[PDB]
């Protein structure tokens, strides 16, 4: 044994999604403190899953999110974590929520990918690949790419 | 895809552009190798409920536009697709095994595809909405 190993995983991506779900029964409970606190929690979760929240607006009976999601974690990981934590904390902080409702959200949510990205990007990805003789233009093209804020 | 699918209780439309290439970009994606890869990918697509809109190889890369169920996920589809084809293609073709080291690299390219949801949102909401 004693073989020490290394594993590398590199991904180049643009994964934007529109996401919306509603509270149970769709009760217009997303207001005042509740509303603010919901966005605060969700931002925290996004930060933990390298998710960039491009935009988040709440009406009163639903929330709509536009965000780029690192696929290594994935959109479901994000939705279930966002829902689960906001559902847990909110019911603990707001009594009208924990007693007047069995759950905060439903098992339902809406997801749809949007694509604010060309195709000449692909060619660039390829053209910038190695081939035994790749010294330059690689860790160059990589460092050129953007990272999730944090 | 182009319409919306339902699963469990989640309503979605998740399509992506996926690209990855042979190590050193060796132009080995041809002849029986090219065709076999396509069969393998399709077989992996079935298992992970992945619909392939379009797939094409141009010798040094493979591009797939695919509609993917977020339950399984795109990364899971990609790791499995590459792991599966690497072992099978290297096992069936000696020139992919004995020249050398691995078929693919440790990298891939993923890009989402889709049009702004507008009516569908208000529509989805109204489905549970009352």
């Amino acid at each position: 044994n004693a073989v020490l190993y290394k594993s590398n995983h590199n991904v180049v991506y643009s994964c934007k999604y529109h996401i919306v779900w509603c509270p149970k029964y769709r009760r217009k409970v997303l207001v005042g403190a509740v509303e603010m606190r919901l966005k605060e929690i969700i931002q925290e979760v996004a930060k933990e899953l390298r998710v960039e929240i491009i935009e988040m607006q709440t009406d009163k009976d639903h929330i709509h999110i536009l965000a780029d999601i690192d696929p290594s974690f994935g959109v479901m990981k994000f939705i279930k974590t966002a829902k689960g934590r906001s559902s847990r904390i909110l019911r603990q902080e707001f009594n009208h929520l924990k007693t007047k409702l069995p759950t905060l959200w439903t098992n339902s949510c809406f997801i749809s990918t949007v694509g604010g990205a060309p195709l000449n990007v692909v060619k660039q990805y390829i053209e910038n690949q190695q081939n035994s003789n790749r010294p330059k233009q690689k860790e160059k093209w990589k460092s050129y790419v953007d990272n999730l804020q944090t």
